């Protein structure tokens, strides 16, 4: 139990794993910095981490390693059937100008008969764990800008190390901690994807936020993709692109210059990224282009949760998929699910709301899911009651001892070409831990 | 030419610089915050570095990789003879009370017939290329806390990883970049008087300021020690060392129920360390105890440059060594060294002053060595070093600068009672500062 650490042992680990922090690369920028998020390397501060791993059981840690690649197999048959995300999303963009001008995108793309012969899936599937049933349930897929493969590799490190110093003072097993390699096995995809792409003067393009102070977790994957593979990146906002990319009559995209091979977003998944039109024409530009998109429009729109939500409901994973034990393995995983249009769905939260969560497609819970829905006369999920935990949290210098709740997430990489499948593999983990704001945490199986 | 370099081309080259320099711990305490110095995680900031690394030859090179281990066991042989250290430095104790104290030490130290058998030497020799002559001089000798160890490997890596990456817009051999592992071998030889010490549940102590905004460059010694050798190390003050520290009967120094093998000092090498007289009792303390010290206080009186000019006189290394080829190795890299009573050098200096550096044992070059000998420290041989063009790094911040270049040679001694143990070159630094300083490598040609 961590609130039980002699207060003197707690600041010999806290200035142990600081200083671990800062030599091994485990940075974000300062947030009471202007300069953090623009310029490498000043102001920097260790990134928010747990002090001691999280206790989690490795039955479930299994079942989430096993359905990763049922959900990359997944994502790219949804993505796919474009008829099938249209109809599904049909109702959020009226309501949502966001998902709607998504849409349009992909609506542009079914038109002149755009094919991805190349797709790549960087994924990461979040997962919480219900106290009272014992259930690993998905609380989301992330088929966008999924964060953390660099730094969270660096978490499992900085526990294992911890733990290994203070084997006379902490009773640990630090072998208990697994292994995760998610930055270099993101980095092996991207390079993989670059090699089926098959020009050796391309590059691998980030679309980048102007302001990133989690810059350095992306600068992991670049540092990775440069040492391990030989393979260049450049960093470039959608509003850079709109104003350096053009396509060439094959619909090469060059961009000051440079063949792209592969497009890895960290942008463009909320409507704030795009200031004007220029990141609307840049978004379009890049998508009718012959690189290898991740995510392509397809898997970005695959990632929404009403998409979620139609997975879910009887007989559709039987339309992509046609193997019975996975499909049985997905539903193990789901939550109740449910959108507003299902009535008798809504008059069950409106009479029992504790139940239920109404999550935009700034969640709603208990009580307020009652007149939020009452109001209204979005999508409805069973609510998770996780495990509240005791950890000691660093932010800035300073050990917090708090109640917590936690999050597994599981990277999963994905690579096919016209016929074959290249890739696909769960790729590491990402534990998130918050106060009943949010650390980096590892996990300690048990 | 780096001047001649793009600025676009710079621009690119400095972004991949910072990035690398983030991600690989090549990082000091910002200068502007109350809390970067004491907080280590906090208010960080790449080291001051050069882009590019520094052209400089390699038959030098060599040269003073050749003398590091004469350098080594000279220091070892000078500060046994405690009656040289002292007779050397007794004009230097009546105006220096810092000085005098460290001497006092010492006379106690002698008095009770104190003997260290196990001897660790963390060295770094410090060297300027005269332009017009061509020779490989040395500027001084540091026999206590020998900085970046840590850092300068880094900066070896950095520079050659800059190269490789940009083979296309620059011309260069990113293997005439020499491997520099300090960091390792300085570990290796602490690990090693740790072993020698014999005692499997003690740990290295660091003798550290209360505020280090370097503080990455000695945990990186710290990480070594604990991941490659398995062996504890702790941080203390020498206010903290007096508080905490006691001595058993046998000898033996315990710091806060913690038995201490050996003491690494990066701290207590200038006045301004020792506020008040705890840190002195703190420093007798340990010198009296049974712990490898480094420097112990024969190594550090050994490192003035009082002894570094009284070596240089006739028949004085010959006192200490026995080899007439090390003995000539040495002379080579010695530039002209003077005291004040030396009255021709003193008239010399005040007719030729632009010849001259006046050196405190604050230093004052040109027509001022004049005004200051009128007025009225060593005397030396004023080194004119090439002016360079580089691109320095900081503040995330690139700056075209005309600028001068400092070799250092690092060097690891370790001995027990009979046997010499360690005596190598271990890596090296290059500083680069306009004509304030930055970390660079070299390039060799
Ligand atoms: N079904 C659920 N039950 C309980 N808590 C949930 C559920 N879904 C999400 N949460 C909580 O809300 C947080 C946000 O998750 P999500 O809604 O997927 O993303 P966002 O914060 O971007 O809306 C989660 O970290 C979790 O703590
Ligand atoms: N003989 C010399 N000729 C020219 N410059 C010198 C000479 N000695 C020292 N310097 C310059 O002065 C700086 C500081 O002197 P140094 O002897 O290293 O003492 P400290 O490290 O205490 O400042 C050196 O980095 C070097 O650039
Ligand atoms: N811009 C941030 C992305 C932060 C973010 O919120 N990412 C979401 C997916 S959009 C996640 O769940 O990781 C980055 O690139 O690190
Ligand atoms: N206290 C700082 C600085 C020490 C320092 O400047 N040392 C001198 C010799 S005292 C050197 O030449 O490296 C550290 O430990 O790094
Ligand atoms: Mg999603
Ligand atoms: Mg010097
Ligand atoms: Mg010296």
């Amino acid at each position: 139990d961590p609130h039980d650490i002699d207060p003197k042992l707690v600041q010999k680990l806290a200035n142990d794993a600081l200083v671990w922090c800062s030599l091994r690369g485990l940075l974000v920028g300062d947030r009471n910095s202007e300069r953090s998020g623009t310029v490498p390397g000043v102001d920097m501060v260790h990134a928010p981490v747990a002090l001691i791993p999280m206790s989690f059981p490795e039955s479930h840690w299994k079942q989430a390693c096993e359905v990763a690649p049922i959900f990359n197999e997944l994502v790219d048959r949804v993505s796919q059937d474009g008829e099938f995300l249209q109809q599904s999303l049909s109702r959020t963009r009226k309501v949502d100008p966001f998902t709607s001008r998504l849409l349009e995108i992909h609506s542009k793309m079914l038109e002149i008969n755009k094919i991805e012969e190349i797709r790549l899936g960087l994924h990461r599937s979040d997962y919480m764990l219900d106290e009272q049933t014992k259930l690993l349930l998905q609380i989301e897929l992330n088929t966008i800008s999924s964060s953390f493969p660099g730094l969270s590799c660096l978490v499992s490190e900085l526990h294992r190390s911890l733990l290994q110093q203070y084997r006379e003072d902490i009773a640990s097993d630090p072998n208990r901690i697994p292994a995760n390699n998610a930055v270099n096995q993101f980095a092996e995809a991207l390079a993989k994807a670059w090699n089926e792409y098959g020009d050796p003067r391309a590059v691998i393009m980030f679309a980048v936020q102007a302001e990133e102070r989690n810059m350095y977790d992306q600068h992991w994957l670049s540092a990775s993709l440069r040492e391990r593979h030989q393979v260049t990146t450049i960093r470039k906002t959608l509003a850079e692109i709109d104003a350096l990319g053009e396509l060439q009559q094959d619909g090469t995209l060059v961009v000051d210059g440079q063949a792209v091979a592969v497009i890895y977003f960290r942008a463009g998944y909320a409507p704030s990224d795009y200031n004007s039109e220029s990141e609307w024409k840049a978004r379009l530009l890049m998508e009718q282009s012959r690189a290898v998109k991740c995510p392509s429009i397809s898997y970005h729109l695959a990632g929404s949760k009403k998409i979620q939500q139609e997975l879910a409901k009887p007989n559709v994973l039987e339309r992509f998929l046609e193997n019975k034990d996975d499909i049985a393995k997905l539903r193990k995983c789901f939550a109740g699910l449910w959108s507003l249009d299902e009535s008798d769905i809504v008059k069950d939260a409106i009479d029992r709301p504790e139940l239920y969560v109404m999550k935009p497609q700034n969640n709603i819970y208990g009580e307020d899911v009652r007149d939020a829905l009452l109001k209204l006369q979005y999508i409805l999920m069973q609510r998770i009651f996780p495990k509240i935990s005791h950890s000691i949290l660093m932010r800035e210098g300073i050990s917090h001892k708090e109640q917590t709740i936690s999050e597994l997430g599981i990277y999963g990489t994905y690579l096919r070409n016209k016929t074959e499948v290249v890739i696909n593999q769960q790729a590491g983990y990402l534990m998130r831990t918050k106060v009943s704001f949010a650390v980096l945490d590892s996990i300690y199986l048990v």
